[PDB]
């Protein structure tokens, strides 16, 4: 039916959401993150385009489990419910972070009609995760604080 | 097969707030997602340069915004009430009053702001969509619907006070 | 019983132009819906600074999208024509013959300007998938289809004029 095309829709509208954040200025080792996502989506695109052929593997999973730790050992501990907003480049990453959780659902919906392996929604899975501290390490970044 | 460790919702399901599970596709959870979504949105909107009263209002919404989803997350809750659709009534008054009539269509666009608050006032008429679809299957409250319905309106009307404000004015239709 | 006084669409129904009613999250609606949502997002692009045709043609098709979605209110009404379709077969094939051949991959970025077309974009593919979805379930004139697939073209095209113009480039 849809299910395949509107994942790879959704996927494309969230790789489109992180091309707009990476048009603000950002620390260094974010841009890289952001930039190397971007080619694992474009990847994850493919995989759900095209049947019988795969590309998301245990490696691009623990990558993003690489850059959780990391980016989360960089902040403070959560004191409250956060509201998405801050610097311009936080409330734009919690803006992909939405999108990202949009494409986690077509995924899921995708993966119930038809035979789909695990990688790509535990991909998103992660991505929404770390689209949520990256943006609590942008608000940093600008010298400014999450909105409680 | 996979050698990386399982993360809660790896499996496609997630939990409510009242202990329940559902697979992330479930119409409850898409109405979350699009309400997230519009908050995010507003974020962007706030990060502009805005009118004192003009941001009071939106952050405010932002946190009206947290407790609707909240309300979505556990069934049977209860968060916004006639107060929040009071409010919203009573910006849309305050704002409406100070506007000349809305004399031909106009398309969304002009000020930055002013074309952020018409992304956010679409994004808001989705989840009221998606809030919509997920009453006609599972027994939910009015006052949500009714909400994102005030809110898409108050945004639209926003719009054209930021266009005001940025000494513009609105995009009219041919 | 609400103390607050009620909306016509408080009830979760709206009206179409022919007098009928729907709920909100009739297929009819959801087109409209994301069509109107596009036409937003092209207003956020045309606050960037931006060539001059360029802004001509977005302009355009804000008038054009409004039309559209007044097309999709009117069930059987038709607006949107080979006309407009026409136009933007003239716009693909004048800023393509203003690009270098495209060889390898895109990735949407860019310079802001560029990434917000590619936006767009991903937003007008999720118009069409909408549109088409509300044909599955009533006859449809194939205009508002054929408008919105020419218009995802052309705003991957823009997107690549645009890096240019803003003397960025297409992120390979
Ligand atoms: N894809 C999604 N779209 C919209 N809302 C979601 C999505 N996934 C989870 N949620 C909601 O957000 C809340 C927490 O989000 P989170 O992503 O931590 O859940 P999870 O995916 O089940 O857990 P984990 O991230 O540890 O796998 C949940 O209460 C759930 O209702
Ligand atoms: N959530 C929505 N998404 C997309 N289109 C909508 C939505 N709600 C209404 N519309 C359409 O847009 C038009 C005007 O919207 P409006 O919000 O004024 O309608 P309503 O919600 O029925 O009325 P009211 O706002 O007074 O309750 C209507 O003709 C309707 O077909
Ligand atoms: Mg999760
Ligand atoms: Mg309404």
């Amino acid at each position: 039916d849809d299910a395949r095309i509107a994942a790879i829709g959704d996927v494309d509208e969230l790789n489109s959401q992180i091309g707009v954040l990476l048009a603000e200025p950002l620390p260094d080792d974010v841009r890289a993150a952001l930039s190397a996502i971007q080619h694992d989506l474009f990847d994850l695109g493919g995989e759900l385009c095209i049947p019988g052929h795969a590309a998301i593997t245990d490696a691009h999973l623990a990558r993003l489990d690489g850059w959780l730790a990391h980016y989360n050992g960089q902040l403070p501990p959560l004191e409250e419910f956060i509201l998405p907003g801050g610097a311009r480049g936080a409330a734009l990453a919690h803006v992909c972070r939405t999108v990202c959780r949009r494409a986690e659902r077509s995924i899921v919906a995708l993966g119930a009609s038809e035979p789909l392996n695990a990688a790509p929604r535990r991909y998103v899975n992660r991505l929404s995760d770390l689209l949520f501290v990256l943006a609590r390490v942008l608000n940093r970044a600008a010298g400014g604080a999450d909105v409680l």
